[PDB]
């Protein structure tokens, strides 16, 4: 059924104080939105990071997958750069799925990879430690982030 | 040495396109804010969950630690409930540090634990799968959330 | 062209410092979005307030106009309640246009009427003082808010 | 009497449905914060725009009034540029009051002047039509915006 209807029931449950965790139908919908996506925009300009994300997502959906034409480094001026990058992509690209990776919050907070639907809803996300504290090959780090973000909502790669 | 001056310089690196990841100085400030915290507000009404968070943070700070007087279940109507709870606590309680736990994003997106400073900046966070995807005792999960949120920015428990 | 391309151009102008205020085409896009809207959701339960908003918007578009099924008073816990109400409506109802009215910001900040498109972009808005500073019949107040929000982007009813 | 405590009472009124518009005490607090402000930061680099805002605030308060070291035009990549500018200033400058002016929402949506307190709360704001809709010397526009923003919360120039 439609996402708006699934969310409506959840909002009502919360209003009437019977909300007890996520529902099965909610997780299937998130899975369905990701899986049945036809267009994905990855909010990055770095071609390496894009390859990894693209190669991964090509295994779970049959979608046209695109990189961002403009420099999103300016999202690092906002409080949560990763969401900002995703919303930037939402504003300049028509798509079913937006995947953005950048800093979590304040300088020093490390990185977030986030996945948004066509309305900018946060479907899933994953975090990584600061590179100051724990340096790692960025190809393996993104690979692990994407894997967690997908597996935590029931999609296994 | 004040946070504002460090973030400024980080913002300048992004503006002039020389920003290449987080800095050591940035990490120390975040560590300082959390470690030297004297007043902490936990944006929850669940006394169990508060107990776990309080006990953990007392191992890293000598701080007066308080729970929220009001029901934050209404935050679950927003796009990112966990963050909303923190900003609610920020709005009605004076404190050095704010810790909030709730839904990540949309229904089904699992849970987020966040730590905010006195200006609502995002210092660090952690994520967990929905109990639908992975069941777990909520006391051990929350303990795991806080420890990761602390450890990913270099704070040992 | 599509909204996504118009915004892309504007963003490019700001990044590369050729942006000098809004463009004429950008203005037409917002107007077109309001006029050709086929489904409108008013984020309220107040049927009185709904009447005024519905009747006015029927003067500018031939659209299905709907009221919110749920209580949006809990948005008043957020930093900007009116926007929150729009985003709540956006989450649980499929529509071309979302119109929300509520508190601007902090308690005392007065009221905001905001209009959002299907992706939650802010197309236009208008404000009113707290009834503390200037009392007014709420039906004329809202009618006044809506007309200005429409007139400020060049739409006369 | 402290702002967090008045907001708590307001939040409680909204939660248990006793909230009936803004209260007198709330507006006095916003007035105090603005009038008794000791440090004000204007989120701009434009000395003309800074002059007007500074000139105006000097008639209502005796405050140190400062301009931003960095260019906040990149806030135009976010969904609500004026607010983003305010939060950029909040992140990199210690102050009692933050005044930001920029675009309201999407391209074409016109301009917003907003005033934030030291925790990033929206105290008051004003809007202007796009310069496409009504041309005006920007010095008179900003002056009219600020004056509208102050009088609507009860502060006269």
């Amino acid at each position: 059924v439609v996402m708006e209807e699934i969310i409506k029931k959840a909002f009502i449950e919360s209003i009437n104080n019977i909300r007890r965790g996520d529902k099965e139908e909610e997780l299937k919908k998130i899975q369905e939105k990701i899986v049945n996506a036809k267009k994905i925009v990855v909010a990055t300009n770095n071609q390496k990071k894009f390859k990894v994300i693209r190669d991964i997502m090509l295994r779970v959906c049959n979608a046209e997958i695109k990189m961002l034409d403009i420099d999103t480094r300016f999202a690092d001026l906002t409080r949560m750069p990763a969401l900002t990058k995703g919303l930037i992509a939402l504003d300049i690209e028509k798509a079913d799925l937006y995947i953005a990776r950048g800093r979590l919050g304040a300088p020093g907070s490390g990185s977030m990879l986030v996945i948004l639907d066509e309305k900018g809803r946060v479907l899933t996300a994953s975090l990584s430690p600061s590179s100051v504290i724990h340096k790692e090959d960025i190809e393996e780090r993104i690979k692990k982030e994407l894997i967690e973000a997908l597996s935590r909502i029931g999609i296994s790669i």
